[PDB]
């Protein structure tokens, strides 16, 4: 089992399993992403839910290198794994983090990200130009 | 409920419930994808059952168009829904297409895409390249 993150947060068991949020590729650090949620978080996502989002949601963005495919040079594809990124809702046990606990494991081998149990500052250092959206930048995806 | 595709395969009900495969960007069209899989295919991607993919597999791949996020410019996230692409794996009953059915279903409308039966050529026209992969271009994402 990896090593909790600094703040005490376990890494969700069961994670690869969850459905989809959304997707997005970020410019600057020329990665995919996969965003998913447990099934408290797809719910919510999908009736709308986010204004906070309930206790008990957890989001994950899951990041890889961009590739391009071997047979089809405009396709950008998924490389390497970096890393996985989570959000839990708990309003009341992350007060101090806007409700959400934050957690990083890095890589195939899952290193928590973290020097001490204040790495999330780092994170909302980010996240807080969410605040009006409960700190999350994620839009569903539409699905008919 | 959606019409069946032209050559009589119907919308699998439930694809915005499966599991992930991959995801991906195709620069000549600016869009972002999301490649999921029924349970029968998401066992084959984990497994490295690809060679041929079991029958049963169902693949989707859902495409949008990609748009920037208001609060973070360099996020391309999706935008517009513009189609559901499917590859069900049956070896006797698609022989014809190389074991797997295909269909289109386009936008938030599902309109069933191809002017007649024979429109499944045209998908091979292009799967026919990636035919050392069973017509599978996707590489499943690696996650630990
Ligand atoms: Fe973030
Ligand atoms: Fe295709």
């Amino acid at each position: 089992e990896p090593a909790a993150a600094p703040n005490g947060i376990s890494l969700p068991a069961g994670y690869k399993d969850w459905k989809m949020i959304g997707v997005s590729s970020r410019i600057e650090q020329n990665n995919l992403r996969a965003i998913l949620g447990n099934d408290i978080a797809v719910k919510a996502a999908r009736e709308g839910r986010t204004h906070p989002w309930p206790d008990g949601a957890i989001l994950v963005k899951l990041s890889w290198k961009k590739s391009t495919h071997e047979l089809f040079p405009s396709a950008e594809v998924p490389g390497d794994f970096t890393q996985a990124d989570f959000m839990v809702k708990d309003a009341a046990k992350y007060a101090s983090t806007g409700g959400w606990g934050y957690a990083r494991w890095l890589g195939m081998e899952q290193k928590p990200y973290g020097a001490n149990a204040d790495f999330a500052q780092e994170c909302m250092g980010c996240h807080s130009g969410a605040k009006a959206a409960d700190y999350v930048f994620t839009h569903p995806a539409k699905l008919p």
